[PDB]
């Protein structure tokens, strides 16, 4: 059965933002423990062009087998799925590195969605990856935040409709029903909410088992995330599920890392910042136990 890593990494534009240590995390992300030993790993927030392809080269030697970012441009895409626009200045921030070959790699940027927020690509990264002769499917995502901008209650809806997308393509694609079909990302529902039923439900998967910390974006425990809402609410956000018609893995696992590296800092105007994390989401590893 895989081994899999989920990790939104929040390398934004340094054009926007450029003293939040893009490229240093990116080399203490290569570094890191819990990306290593893994069959498959999925990105998010790898935003920013010149860091991300830095953080794709830090990994290419344990994993050779790599998608383009999601919405940066066409090619190098078996296809492209959605509402792909060319216009848009930033891109979807999703990507996926593997172990071992992808025999089929799409792209799918969400038709639903916020119109005023934010002119972004996002949406869902699909892979269909051989291992020990038989096909394995893992798909990378990465739905609308509630750090909205939209109505009171759209970006649930607009979630409910992004997930949509994501099991209707994996129905209308007529996978094998003895592969393993993961779905895996920072979905943005929150665990033990009536969301979280909602989700399972509209990506049509069953609940899994949890490990490690119980949360994966947290300002009580996470230096960065601490920073941006000192009072904000610990969430549980980053999931990695199997489709619930195809087979299932032993007994799937999500483990929450808090592994953190060596203290890296940074100097904005007149001021001195310390932190010690990769990101202010911690990783998800995802394995049959
Ligand atoms: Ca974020
Ligand atoms: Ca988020
Ligand atoms: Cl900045
Ligand atoms: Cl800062």
């Amino acid at each position: 059965d895989l081994k899999l890593v989920s990790h939104n990494v929040y390398m934004l534009s340094t054009v926007l933002y450029p003293n939040w240590g893009q490229y240093k995390r990116a080399d203490l992300i290569g570094q890191s423990s819990y990306i290593k030993n893994n069959d498959v790993v999925i990105f998010n927030e790898a935003f920013d062009n010149g860091a991300s392809d830095k953080l794709l080269s830090n990994v290419k030697k344990e994993y050779p087998y790599q998608t383009p970012v999601l919405g940066r441009s066409q090619s190098g895409w078996d296809k492209t799925e959605g509402s792909y626009s060319s216009t848009v200045a930033e891109d979807g921030g999703v990507a996926i590195v593997s172990k071992y070959p992808i025999k089929e790699k799409i792209q799918h940027v969400f038709k639903s969605g916020c119109g005023f927020d934010n002119d972004s690509n996002k949406g869902f990264v699909y892979t269909k990856i051989e291992k020990n002769g038989k096909n394995v499917h893992v798909i990378g995502t990465h739905t609308q935040s509630e750090d909205s901008r939209c109505g009171a209650g759209h970006d649930r809806k607009i979630r409910a409709e992004q997930m949509k997308e994501i099991s209707d393509f994996v129905k209308k694609k007529n996978i094998p029903k003895d592969e393993t079909v993961y779905i895996g990302g920072d979905l943005n529902v929150n665990k033990g909410t009536p969301e979280f039923k909602d989700m399972l439900k509209n990506l049509n998967v069953n609940d899994v088992l949890y490990a490690g910390h119980n949360s994966t974006w947290d300002p009580q425990s996470n230096s960065i995330a601490k920073y941006n809402y000192p009072n904000g609410k610990p969430e549980h956000l980053d999931y990695i599920f199997t489709d619930k018609d195809h087979k299932q893995p032993k007994q799937l696992v999500n483990e929450v890392v808090t592994e953190k590296p060596k203290p890296w800092d940074v100097y904005a105007a007149a001021y001195y910042y310390v932190y010690n994390d990769f990101s202010d989401h911690y990783p998800i590893k995802a394995y049959s136990k």
